């Protein structure tokens, strides 16, 4: 996977998430912007604050999050690509703020933070690893923290909508933790809600955010789909996508995918 690829349907940001249209009438790009606005938002950021980014992407959050909110920012990815991006995003802003973008994961991140945000990383870290990663946020956080996750979910094997459907979904599901994003794994909500509790968060109803990702499936397969000869000259790589995008649409309209926006209290919030 190459960044010209992506170049090819995603936004000028090359926002790889779930966009938010509110109001409805937004451009994808501008959906965006309000799709971080939207979790920073929950956060309660103050002047001076230090807010960290995990899986900060191309910077996106980051920059808006210094510029709306007079904030320092640290960045973790692991991806050299995103890290040298973000550096000259960072860099670029008008702002005695630090910003700061570490190549490494969670895993050995610990420095105190006030607030954590989190786009759609989640579904990297591992069923295995969800105490852990909790129990560091809890940990690094002060007396009023406050953390976003949003990530995509299904729904426990047990989770109705006919043997057919079922079966068929956890087969499509096999093939995006394989192919186009290799060593993934879907949580459910019930689970994203549960490690945060036990490591002691106070968790409201988390958003669901399915419209919009279908909508911005939609975007992003019909903006694909248009540039099929441009995309296949940098057909294999192709139809993998197109499969992959139609088919999320698909089980996003479905209800067997949906996509949660989960916000995670420390008992000092306010
Ligand atoms: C609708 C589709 C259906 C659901 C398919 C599965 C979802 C796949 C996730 C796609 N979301 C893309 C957001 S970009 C991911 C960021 O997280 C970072 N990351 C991954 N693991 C870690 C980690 N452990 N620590 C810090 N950063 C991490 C990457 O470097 C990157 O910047």
């Amino acid at each position: 996977v190459s960044d010209d690829f992506f170049a090819l349907f995603q936004d000028p940001t090359r926002t790889y998430s779930c966009a938010y249209f509110e109001p409805p009438e937004l451009t994808l790009e501008e959906a965006q912007y309000a799709k971080v606005d939207l979790n920073l938002d929950k956060l309660d950021l103050k002047p001076g604050m230090t807010l960290l980014d995990i899986g900060c992407g191309w910077g996106t959050t980051m920059r808006r999050a210094v510029e709306r909110f007079d904030v320092n920012v640290i960045g973790l990815t692991l991806s050299k690509n995103q890290h040298a991006r973000c550096e000259q995003v960072l860099a670029s802003i008008d702002t005695n703020r630090s910003r700061q973008v570490l190549l490494q994961g969670w895993e050995d991140f610990a420095e105190p933070v006030d607030r954590i945000v989190s786009i759609e990383a989640f579904e990297h870290f591992g069923h295995e690893n969800y105490d852990d990663f909790f129990k560091r946020c809890f940990n690094i956080m002060p007396a009023d923290g406050r953390m976003t996750v949003q990530s995509s979910v299904s729904y426990h094997p047990y989770e109705a909508r006919g043997k057919k459907l079922s079966f068929e979904t956890a087969r499509f599901i096999k093939f995006i933790v394989t192919e186009i994003f290799p060593g993934g794994r879907l949580p459910s909500t019930e689970m994203m809600v549960e490690h945060g509790e036990k490591a002691g968060f106070t968790v409201p109803e988390p958003l669901s955010l399915r419209p919009h990702y279908i909508k911005t499936l939609r975007i992003w397969g019909d903006t694909l789909q248009s540039n099929k000869d441009k995309a296949i000259e940098v057909e294999e790589v192709y139809n993998r996508y197109m499969k992959y995008l139609r088919g999320c649409e698909h089980y996003f309209t479905d209800e067997m995918l949906d996509c949660s926006l989960v916000t995670y209290l420390k008992p000092g919030a306010a």
